[PDB]
């Protein structure tokens, strides 16, 4: 009896192309993932092509991570104090355009939840952190990894 069929998707699909240089990412994070999981954005907020064209291509649970967001499909929760339930269960997690301060906040939660972690920085800029990361390049895009190791069963 009844139907759970409520299809609920209020969103203003508005992407900004020109964005050849993330589209070896987003291609990279779907190889990397595929449908039937889930992949974490954070710092989506106001630039949510990555994802997309990744929902796109292999319709995976992306999840879309930022503070007060003003579209619909992110989640408005905290990254001062995230929530670990989000990010666990996800293969990979990713950041667009991440501060250097917060992406050591971001590295144990990719360390904890057992997600490659993705960070895509400035060409000529620096995260400043330790040296964990790597220094990856696809297609003619490069940017930064960091596989984080599953725990001993």
């Amino acid at each position: 009896m009844g139907s759970s069929h409520h299809h609920h998707h209020h969103s203003s699909g508005l992407v900004p192309r020109g964005s050849h240089m993330w589209n070896d990412l987003a291609v990279y994070i779907i190889r990397c993932s595929g449908p039937g999981t889930r992949v974490v954005e954070v710092g989506a907020g106001r630039f949510l092509y990555v994802s997309d064209y990744i929902r796109k291509h292999s319709k995976v649970d992306l999840v879309l991570t930022d503070i007060k967001p003003s579209h619909g499909g992110i989640v408005r929760d905290d990254i001062t104090s995230p929530r670990m339930e989000i990010y666990r269960g996800a293969a990979l997690i990713y950041s667009i355009r991440p501060p250097a301060e917060i992406h050591s906040s971001l590295m144990r939660v990719a360390d904890a939840v057992g997600a490659r972690l993705i960070i895509k920085p400035l060409t000529g800029e620096d995260i400043v952190t330790e040296r964990k990361m790597k220094l990856v390049n696809y297609g003619r895009t490069y940017f930064y990894e960091y596989i984080a190791e599953v725990r001993s069963r």
